[PDB]
């Protein structure tokens, strides 16, 4: 049982898929070796941890980032001032413009080397509005049939930011406000890398599928028409709600998500009322079979 | 080659154009092996000007193969092995093989080839259209191909005379298939008798076989043949598929054919 297992910290699972709560440690003091061991053993089985009731300072926050590895912001967020490490998610009251983070996705998959995981702090959360969707990878490469997976294990994906900052997004409508969004170069959007369909998380041993419908683009060596349709099964089966958890969020709730293994979603629920989280980006390394 | 036989292809796909030959008559060696080069080549080939008996396209059938009926189709009278295609003038309702399809794919070996014989076509309306497998199983990228060339599919006949128990019998053939006399690979599916990926859910299934049938029946990959009296027609019923096209109302329509079977399909 957990609570035999954990002596250090206390852990509750939120699903049975992923998803768990963490209580019994301070946040604002360096961690001991033992209790972050534990840490970090849960957070590699339950993959999206969060620990409410942490009011820790910008430092803190990067110091806690700083176990899982180091910070490596993504590309695309502003800063706060003072804190190159520390971005922002967020939404003014009034604004209008399209919600950052509002499709299954897992962070910058564009990136020769995408982030390993997100340490995320709620500042200003609405009472109720604002829930991120997680959901497993592990879940949804294991459930697939041994035929399907013979099929797709050895393929690789080509990933770029095009519809997010590149060609693509500026041939569009829906637009980012600049709250938290920076001006970007349109050929770094249209950049691409290719990363496997399937991956090994270098901390768990495990296999997990490794696509996602904002940065992929299609199958390496395919054409549109025929990855398009393989994609979109992916797409469609990952998300399966029996795969997936939701995290409802107050003020001073901290959160990890590990940036491989799982994808995440905004939802867009609380339209005229503030929202504000800090977020610091933890770097991985090169996805790998 | 083509010395005894003179060959217009139809498209840079499939089909040709065959004359310079009697098929009233029995054929000698080196023109019989003219006629299935072009048949091994062009896949579908057909022969204007052929006022040939029942006993003559039998004899002709014989030359490919068995002769061994489909089926579900009515023989005419005194000759088990001939069958008709047959629509009168009066009639309505939806045409025989009005979607993309090669025949009987439900059996364990189905048909080889079908020759077709046109008695009463008319002036306009009626064409058949066929198209290539080999063709559609090239056109896939080396990855696509590399992807799916391992997947077995299975089939039955349970939308044609099935529930939707003969009709209901599953077989399992590979999705793509080597031909036996041209020793050529072609993509073997089609959306009358295939059901599933062997293996697969039917979530998984579903659209990579939507994908594939969306794929071989590309206007790129097809000829279409216009019928008139006499003429004479053999389709390989491995490497491609055919389509009747209902746009005759009011018109009578009617074609024999003799159906020559082959072996199973075969990796
Ligand atoms: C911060 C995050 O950026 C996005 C991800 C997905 C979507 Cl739909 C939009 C954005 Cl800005 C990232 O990928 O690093
Ligand atoms: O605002 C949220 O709930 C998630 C936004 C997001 O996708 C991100 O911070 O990367
Ligand atoms: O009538 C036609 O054009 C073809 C009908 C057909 O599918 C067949 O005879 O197998
Ligand atoms: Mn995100
Ligand atoms: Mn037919």
């Amino acid at each position: 049982p957990l609570s035999q297992r954990f002596e250090r910290i206390a852990v509750q699972p939120l699903t049975g898929v992923l998803g768990a709560e963490i209580t019994g440690v301070d946040l604002r003091e360096p961690l001991d070796d033992s209790t972050w061991n534990e840490i970090l053993d849960a957070f590699h089985t339950y993959q999206v941890i969060y620990f409410p009731g942490q009011a820790i300072t910008n430092e803190q926050h990067i110091a806690f980032s700083r176990r899982f590895g180091p910070v490596d912001p993504v590309p695309l967020l502003k800063s706060i001032e003072g804190y190159p490490e520390v971005q922002m998610i967020r939404r003014e009251a009034n604004e209008s413009g399209r919600v950052i983070g509002d499709d299954w996705h897992t962070d910058s998959t564009f990136l020769d080397a995408p982030p390993a995981a997100v340490v995320m702090r709620a500042i200003d959360v609405p009472e109720h509005g604002g829930d991120t969707g997680f959901l497993s990878m592990y879940t949804a490469w294991e459930t697939l049939s041994p035929t399907m997976q013979a099929t797709i294990e050895g393929l690789n994906v080509v990933h770029s930011a095009t519809r997010v900052f590149g060609s693509l997004y500026q041939a569009q409508n829906r637009r980012f406000s600049n709250t938290s969004v920076k001006v970007m170069d349109v050929d770094a959007g249209d950049r691409e890398t290719v990363h496997p369909l399937v991956v090994t998380h270098p901390g768990s041993g495990r296999k997990g599928l490794y696509v996602n419908q904002v940065y992929c683009q299609r199958i390496e060596g395919m054409t549109d028409a025929e990855s398009k349709p393989l994609l979109q099964f992916l797409y469609e089966h990952a998300t399966r709600f029996d795969f997936t958890c939701r995290v409802r969020w107050k003020k001073d709730q901290v959160l990890v998500w590990d940036n491989l293994c799982t994808m995440h979603r905004a939802v867009p629920d609380y339209a005229g009322k503030f929202r504000y989280l800090t977020r610091t980006t933890v770097g991985g390394v090169r996805p790998a079979r």
